[PDB]
Order: structure tokens, then sequence, then C-alpha cells
């Protein structure tokens, strides 16, 4: 029924709605890791078996993290210790348990651990900032296309990734500092919900731009290791759930240091 | 005479909260040389990341007394080093894959005897350490006068269900003794009487996973030994394996039935 747009405008609100409670935040990131991680996952493993267990491995972690631990460190090692534990039962093959855990070990810190960032960036510092974090690289993205068609090369990408510009990526950096007045006081005069301060406006771009940049560098060779231009197909859209969220996966952490260090205790 | 001279070496770092630090810093200097250097020949790369695995410790605990922010720090510049050094992208898999396992593993795993140390007293984490040094020997009589029942698979050596038993029944009994004997002697609050079971059956399930692991980790890269950075016959990573599992899951028993500390 006319399904791209029919859907594609679907989404967008979906993602913000759940920003509404922080239980929600785990909902939604608990289940933005079940497809990234059985992306990630399938493309080691085309096991029957193998794949779902540490899949279901990667999705525990938000909601152990969050609602049982309240402690992050602690499920991070069950979860990879628990991986191991499996995979010396399952592959039979030493060097092959190898391969497995070295896979299971990328998705855990990177797709997993890093994805769950959101969790400490909202309670610790308003699901308003919350949602800036995502929300900043839908911008980049877009912005970096603009000014990437027009703006032409000094390319930093190489081969195996897309295409990517120092001057492209200046762009996305700008378009988010500019984006800010506008999220700032359109929060701030709004409602009293408080936001990131008008003097930590650089370094959260400059992360947001020079994280996004590795983050999608990183996957297109992970991308190129296994073979694929695309991460996997559980999403609609043009490009899996791993290509969408991937330059995001580096941002957050980064971003939740530099909030950590300048925005200091809001809870 | 390496044999004599390191037992007391180690415990006297146990002295002050920073110079647990200093050790594990140390002891990851080693035991990371070796698990990359697996993957690694090039004289550029290893050392990096090495660099990396290493600094952990001081940046959790002096740093950020936060574990979460550097753990991400390191492995976000790893993956950009990479990236910048192996020009080919299926090799800069293979980097990271081993970059990956070191930091969960061996850095962010080893790391566990600081929180242990802040959250549960220098005694207790003295006590986590020397607990497997005393699996390990109860294990061995215990496993060459007592035969088959065989949980180890192929690859790994030969390691048995009731080898572990009587390596837990050793951790159990070696704490009356660490017990009251610390507590006796000085007041330094050890675990209590009743969570000795646990403490002994994770010190004994976790070692034999650990052990496990790392042969399994071994085999692929073809070598019986780890490494060769060490003197008594193994290398460093083949010494502390085991702990690896134990501490962290060990702390999370202590963290569920000793509470707090002032
Ligand atoms: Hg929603
Ligand atoms: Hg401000
Ligand atoms: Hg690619
Ligand atoms: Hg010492
Ligand atoms: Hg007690
Ligand atoms: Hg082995
Ligand atoms: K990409
Ligand atoms: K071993
Ligand atoms: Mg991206
Ligand atoms: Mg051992």
């Amino acid at each position: 029924l006319k399904t791209r747009v029919i859907t594609a405008s679907v989404v967008a609100p979906f993602v913000v709605l759940c920003f509404v409670s922080y239980e929600s935040l785990i909902g939604l990131v608990s289940a933005i890791l079940i497809l990234a991680g059985y992306e990630l996952i399938t493309l080691e493993m085309k096991e029957r078996d193998a794949r779902f267990f540490y899949v279901i491995l990667l999705a525990l972690y938000p909601v152990l993290y969050g609602l049982v631990f309240e402690e992050p460190t602690q499920p991070l090692s069950i979860l990879f210790i628990t991986g191991v534990v499996f995979s010396l039962i399952t592959d039979k093959d030493p060097s092959q348990v190898f391969k497995t855990v070295a896979a299971f070990s990328i998705a855990l810190i990177y797709v997993t651990f890093f994805l769950s960032f959101f969790l400490p960036i909202y309670r610790d510092f308003g699901a308003a900032n919350a949602l800036l974090v995502l929300t900043s690289t839908w911008v980049f993205d877009s912005f970096a296309y603009f000014t990437g068609l027009k703006f032409g090369r000094t390319r930093i990408s190489p081969r195996y990734s897309p295409r990517k510009s120092l001057e492209g990526v200046i762009g996305g950096f700008l378009g988010v500092v500019i984006y800010t007045f506008l999220y700032r006081l359109v929060v701030n005069d709004l409602l009293s919900v408080n936001v990131i301060c008008f003097r930590t406006f650089l370094p959260f771009a400059a992360t947001v731009a020079i994280m996004d940049t590795f983050g999608d560098i990183f996957e297109c060779a992970l991308k190129r290791h296994y073979g694929v231009k695309d991460s996997g197909k559980t999403l609609p859209g043009h490009g899996g759930m791993l290509d969408r969220i991937d330059g995001l996966l580096f941002v957050a952490p980064v971003s939740y240091i530099v909030f950590k260090i300048l925005e200091g205790v809001v809870r």
C-alpha cells in the first residue's frame, strides 16, 4: 500500500515517545539491540542454534544494568562470561571458539555496551539531553550530506568505506551547533527542562561529528570483512539496523563523557 | 629463584589502594603483551594496544573513579588507531577482535580487584587472589589421586569434576584459617562465615572456565603456552587465566552478601 513512506513516517515519532519514561528508554534500547546484534552476530554465524543465544545475551544487558544491578560492570562481565561458557559447549572446535567469542566480543562492547549509554545519559542528564544526543546524529548525517554534495574534497574515507570528506564533517558540525539554540531555548523557553549549557555546545558537536565519522568507517571495515555492502536485512528503509545506528554508537559514550565533564549533576 | 621472591612482592602491593593499581597495571602490561602479540608480530601495532590495556586501571581508579567511561575511551581509541594503521579492512577486524577479547577478559576483568579493594577491604582483596593459588594446589593433589569423571574437552589439558571439588573444599577450609586468623588477629573485616560456600564455588567454577577458555584461546593461536615473559614454566596470561573469571564473579557475590564498607 505505497509502503516506504507510509512507514518511514511512522518511525521518527515512535522513538521519541519512548523517551517518556526511563523504563521506556530501556525498552527501545533492548529492542534496538535485538535487531542490531542479530545482524552483527549473524554475519559470523549462520547456525540455527548459535546466533540466537548470544543475541539474547546482547539484548539482556540494558535491563540488567538499569533495573537489576543499577551498576554496569557486573552484567557486562556476566554476559561475557556466560558467552564464553556457552561457546565452549557448542563449538567443539577450539580455534573456532575464538571466532565466535571475537564476534560476540566486538558485539558486546560496540553494540550493547555503547548503545546502552543512553541509560546513564538519561538518568544522569535528563531525557531532554538524551533525546538531543540521538537526534544530533540524525541531523549530522543530513547537514553533512548537503554540504557534502556541494563542498567537494579533501576526503578522509578510504577505499572500503563509502565517501566522507573533512569539509563534509565540518558542515554537519556546524549544523549541530546551530541545531542547538533551537533545541536549547525551544526546550528551555518552552519548558524549564534543563539542557546543555550554551558553553558545552562546541564539544558536543565536535564529538557528534568526529565520533559519527569513526563509527561509520569502523562499520564499513566491519562490513567489508564479512563481505557485505549492507549490515543485515531486518529493516524496510534501505540499509539495515546496525547501519542506521553505527555512528551513533561511538557518539553516545564519548558524548556522555563530555556531559559528565561539563554539566555536573542534574538528576 | 623466581618462586621465592614473587609471592611476598604481590602481597606487599596490597598495602595501599594506589599500590594495587600499580600491580594491576603492571600485571596487565605483561598479560596483554602476550595475548596481543599472538595476533600481531608487527613492531608498531602490538605496543599501542598493549599500552591501552594497561592504562585502564589508572584511569578507572584515579581519574574517572568510574569504570564505563575509560573502557569506552580505550576501545574507541583502539578502533580509531586500527583504522589508521591496518589499511586492509578485513584485517582491521582481526586486530580489533583480538584487542576486544583482550580488553574484556584481561583488562576489564583483572581490574576487578580495584572495586573489590575499596568496596570490600584489601583483606578480602588478598583473599580472592590467594584462593585461586590454593584452588590450583588442592585440585592438583586431589586430582592426581582421584581420577575420572572428566569435565575438560579435547583441546584443553585434563580436568575432572572430582578434581574441582577438592579445590572447592580446600578453599572452604582455607578460609576459617584466613577468617579468624585475620579477625582474631586484627579487626579487619573479612567475608562472613555464611558467604563461604558461594565464594568457594565461584573460585572453583570460574577458575575452571577461565583455564579452559585460555586453552581454547591458546590452541587457536597454536601454542601450548601463552607467551614467554616469565621465568617459572608458563607465561603471564597462563598464571592469571582462571583468576580472571573468578574475580568479577566473586565481586558480584560479595556485593550481594557483604553489603557496604563505612
Ligand atoms: Hg515508543
Ligand atoms: Hg548554562
Ligand atoms: Hg562498506
Ligand atoms: Hg609490591
Ligand atoms: Hg558475619
Ligand atoms: Hg591448550
Ligand atoms: K557504514
Ligand atoms: K588455560
Ligand atoms: Mg551512521
Ligand atoms: Mg589458572
